[PDB]
């Protein structure tokens, strides 16, 4: 009952009713607290940025003859990531270990993170990942995705090469998560053909390419300027059948404008009025402002009196447009 209670004092944010009941109950004998209750007082504190009554709860447990666990360490360690202090996470981290203390999986993954977080280099990363395969770590999916992340946060076009292989040649690769992170990896340092290659792994996997990714993947083909894998993009999105908003709509758009043909854009236009796809008022006022530009005057005003009808709040930039288009028609 007093776990529950602390659960629901921590998912409201009661932190200082929680604080008050553990006080109390240290001095209860039939309500004596264990290790649950001190690991669950300290993440409430943790998650209140309460770091020294955090550390003075877990001080005191050797006081109360309290128990300690790998699970009050890796709190510890997250804790500190939590704030960017990845040397003090790695020194808690050697604590453990010198203290016989075995780490999990999960300590591993959450010092990783810390140290990707904190800034720092890719040896230190490589070091630790040396480390943990030395001492039979575990691997997850959630792992996996942490470990792809962390090339990705290292930032070398190596470390991003390595990110989006590691998910590939091991033949082990998770459906959006790794996927987008190595889409994201090389992006940066330049994806000449892993930017098709992520779409095909996220796909062809075995999961339909979700609509964030197949967005994702058709907003970096439009930053780099390649309007013939833009419109790639947008049509495995539609064939794949993930429910896609109007964002995609709106990016083909503004790139179709760049064009100024923007008879793309018509088209996503239409295709987002065909397929119901969720409208937005900034797509409006995007797509209008590049037409007007371009002339359509006409079309600018019968594009305001069906947003009339459309029950759509319009906004600075829509007005603006529109009443620009009449002015100059």
């Amino acid at each position: 009952d007093f776990s529950h209670v602390f659960k629901e004092f921590a998912a409201r944010g009661d932190w200082q009713r929680s604080l008050r009941l553990f006080k109390y109950m240290q001095r209860q004998i039939w309500c004596k607290p264990n290790e649950h209750i001190y690991t669950l007082m300290i993440g409430i504190l943790g998650r209140e940025g309460l770091l020294d009554k955090a550390f003075e709860i877990f001080d005191e447990m050797p006081s109360h003859s309290v128990a300690r666990t790998v699970f009050s360490y890796t709190a510890i360690i997250n804790a500190y990531g939590r704030n960017g202090q990845y040397g003090t996470s790695l020194q808690l981290l050697e604590k453990m270990k010198q203290e016989k203390i075995i780490p999990s999986i999960l300590t591993y993954n959450t010092v990783i993170n810390s140290c990707a977080r904190g800034g720092h280099e890719w040896e230190g990363l490589l070091s630790l990942f040396a480390e943990m395969r030395h001492e039979g770590i575990q691997p997850d999916l959630v792992t996996y995705n942490t470990l792809l992340s962390a090339c990705s946060s290292r930032g070398l076009g190596d470390e991003a090469e390595m990110v989006f292989r590691t998910m590939n040649e091991a033949g082990i690769l998770p459906d959006v998560t790794t996927y987008s992170y190595l889409v994201d990896t090389f992006g940066k340092l330049g994806k000449l053909e892993k930017v098709s290659e992520l779409l095909m792994e996220m796909e062809a996997g075995g999961t339909s390419p979700e609509v964030t990714s197949y967005n994702v993947l058709l907003e970096a083909y439009a930053h780099s300027g390649s309007m013939k894998e833009a419109m790639d993009v947008f049509r495995q999105m539609q064939t794949a059948g993930c429910v896609a908003n109007a964002e995609t709509y709106s990016v083909l758009l503004n790139l179709y404008g760049k064009n100024g043909r923007y008879d793309q854009v018509r088209d996503l236009f239409l295709e987002m009025k065909m397929s119901n796809t969720e409208p937005d008022a900034d797509t409006y006022n995007i797509l209008i402002q590049v037409f007007g530009e371009g002339g359509y005057f006409k079309e600018v005003v019968t594009l305001f009196h069906d947003m009339v009808e459309e029950k759509v709040e319009p906004n600075m930039e829509t007005y603006e447009g529109l009443i620009y288009a009449c002015g100059k028609g």
